[PDB]
RNA sequence: AUUCAGGUGAUUUGCUACCUUUAAGUGCAGCUAGAA
RNA sequence: AUUCAGGUGAUUUGCUACCUUUAAGUGCAGCUAGAA
RNA sequence: AUUCAGGUGAUUUGCUACCUUUAAGUGCAGCUAGAA
């Protein structure tokens, strides 16, 4: 999996749709906000989850909660890296969709938390696409609530380019 | 697995024909004698274990033995918390067998050990079955001796109400 | 697998055809050379590998490397037993073969390591016939040189006899 | 005797794990404490 | 209540693993630093 | 940004494991040392 961002306008056709989609841009962001890589794939559907930095309930969030995918350093729990928003992950359109330059990143203290939180991901890449596929079996069901809408989502997100 | 008490009738009965069958009642026994629920279901036989309090030689008996499982608190090893008696389990029938009335005994230390007992009980459930499985070949092949007489037991047991 | 030694003839015999075959005798050398029990056995082909000392080079060689297998005491890493040496295993005929008779060795330190040895290489069986397998494979597929000669050895070995 | 097989990580120092049936990057250290 | 089943290690003290679906010696200690 | 999905344990607070393909209760704490 990998880092993007995507088009404000794309996030803004989503948020005519679903205001709790993602916000892309924001005053207070210092980097752009960053979304991990095919989190899930399905029906050809492509969706992409949110990259979140620590708040403070993110302490009774528990592991085996479908909302978040907490992160942290490999073997060192007390690292908490953020999470993953499952709970909030949007279907993309390829050609909105961005991969971060990592290859041209300055080596800064950003750029190096993105490597740590990548290589956990990279080990985790299973219980997250299994996370992300049961949270929208979920959701669709009607069991669970609070989320993006996917059904919705899905149905709107490629009238984009009109 | 569960635990149960046996009817001193049908435990009588067993004893005419192996001394090994587990005694039943005895005066200095403050709850009943109390069996593991079905540790072993083969041929159409049911199997129960006798439960039995820490003796001095237990500290012989290693874990591999075929003789005993050793119980103990889970995760908490130098809680001994007694064996069960594989070497004399018995075949039953569903209708001398009783399951102990748990959802109602008082709270007392005696209730609270049988938790601490059924769980690691729980979470051992197989290596029990498995050697119980095992206990019982070796017994019928010839190649174990001091044990309760499984293949005449068999014979014997359901021939009990007559 | 068991420590072997090897006729000097038929050593003899297979360095007419390849120079890479482990060297049999030496001046230099206390106890005979020995020979690793059946590395690998494939067509019909029984191959037994050289065992060496340490060398200064053995700490560069990385544990996914083919070319050996690196000994040591069971649990004790820094205990470095020399190592086998696979790019260089020969095919046999179990009749210029011969088992050590460690049953009637005298107990010395030669004899002591030789049984740290054995353990270890008993408890990696898997690993080491896994790693000759394909370290074969990829000498036979044209993929990996400096080894000995086993497509040239496995043709004229079995003609030793004449 | 025969003096480091080639790969798997948007990064990868040490070891370890895995791939070479054409596929594969885990784990424990170290380093880091970044912020959406 | 009923006082420790045998075995698998070219070697193996304690425990453990494992085998007794015809099979099975792993791991931790302990001892060992040995040489091709 | 967007402030804890419900389950699996004759019992289970905290965490965790597992299940959510109709399935699934593990492990670490803590509590506890009961008796056949
Ligand atoms: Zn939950
Ligand atoms: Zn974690
Ligand atoms: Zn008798
Ligand atoms: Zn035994
Ligand atoms: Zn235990
Ligand atoms: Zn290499
Ligand atoms: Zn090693
Ligand atoms: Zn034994
Ligand atoms: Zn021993
Ligand atoms: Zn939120
Ligand atoms: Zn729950
Ligand atoms: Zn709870």
């Amino acid at each position: 999996m990998k880092f993007y961002t995507i088009s404000s306008k794309y996030i803004e056709y989503l948020k005519e749709f679903d205001d709790k989609v993602p916000n892309s841009e924001d005053p207070t962001y210092q980097n752009p906000k960053a979304f991990i890589g095919i989190v899930l794939e399905i029906q050809g559907h492509k969706y992409l989850a949110p990259l979140t930095s620590p708040k403070k309930w993110h302490n009774n969030v528990k592991e085996s909660s479908l909302s978040c995918f907490k992160l942290h350093e490999n073997g060192v729990p007390e690292n908490q890296l953020g999470l993953i928003n499952l709970k909030f992950m949007i279907p993309i359109i390829e050609a909105e969709v961005s991969l971060l330059d990592l290859g041209n990143m300055p080596n800064t203290p950003y750029k190096r938390m993105l490597y740590k939180q990548l290589q956990f991901i990279r080990a985790n890449s299973d219980k997250i696409a299994s996370k992300s596929d049961t949270l929208r079996n979920l959701v669709l069901q009607g069991k669970m609530q609070g989320t993006c809408n996917f059904s919705l989502l899905e149905e709107k997100y490629r009238d984009f380019g009109k």
